[PDB]
């Protein structure tokens, strides 16, 4: 099967939301609105914001899920390549097999579903700190999006869900990832592209 993709802002209004990084060599994460892309480095932090309208309960949880873009790839699990799989570069807590981490967030939980064997990492909701308007999670990505025997240079979404404390769907956003060295100069290409 196949998770679905499709936006659904739900009771609570959720979205996401991204930080303005720009293009220079040196950036490391940014977020393109016109391609709804984030192009960052390997294992660095990439910021995502949560948004909501209103308070959802307590006991409601953010899940994370990576999913080839292309539709011949879709049924594929998205995973780390052979070599990143063994690289003994674990948290304590990922298995070395999931591409999306959590960064800073010791109640984490890492899940391979036992019966699609997709994997996902997800956290409990938690309020924004006092003076600010949203809550942001810390990603990171742990192969390249070129990885040979992983991604193999094909385009990945990531799937955010707001979801009850059964696992229930309560809202729903999405974005495409590329994994790379200079993520700034290639955002500034695919957007040249687009506009092209
Ligand atoms: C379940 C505990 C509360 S979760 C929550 C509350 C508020 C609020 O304004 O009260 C908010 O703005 C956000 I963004 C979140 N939130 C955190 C992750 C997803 C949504
Ligand atoms: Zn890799």
């Amino acid at each position: 099967s196949v998770p679905s993709q499709k936006t659904y802002q739900g009771s609570y209004g959720f979205r996401l939301g991204f930080l303005h990084s720009g293009t220079a060599k040196s950036v490391t994460c940014t977020y393109s609105p016109a391609l709804n892309k984030l192009f960052c480095q390997l294992a660095k932090t990439c910021p995502v914001q949560l948004w909501v309208d209103s308070t959802p309960p307590p006991g409601t949880r953010v899940r994370a899920m990576a999913i080839y873009k292309q539709s011949q790839h879709m049924t594929e699990v998205v995973r780390r390549c052979p070599h990143h799989e063994r690289c003994s570069d674990s948290d304590g807590l990922a298995p070395p097999q999931h591409l999306i981490r959590v960064e800073g967030n010791l109640r984490a939980e890492y899940l391979d579903d036992r019966n699609t064997f997709r994997h996902s990492v997800v956290v409990p909701c938690e309020p924004p700190e006092v003076g600010s308007d949203c809550t942001t999670i810390h990603y990171n990505y742990m192969c390249y999006s070129s990885c040979m025997g992983g991604m193999n240079r094909r385009p990945i979404l990531t799937i955010i869900t707001l979801e009850d404390s059964s696992g229930n769907l309560l809202g729903r956003d999405s974005f495409e990832v590329r994994v790379c060295a200079c993520p700034g100069r290639d955002r500034r290409t695919e957007e040249e592209n687009l506009r092209k």
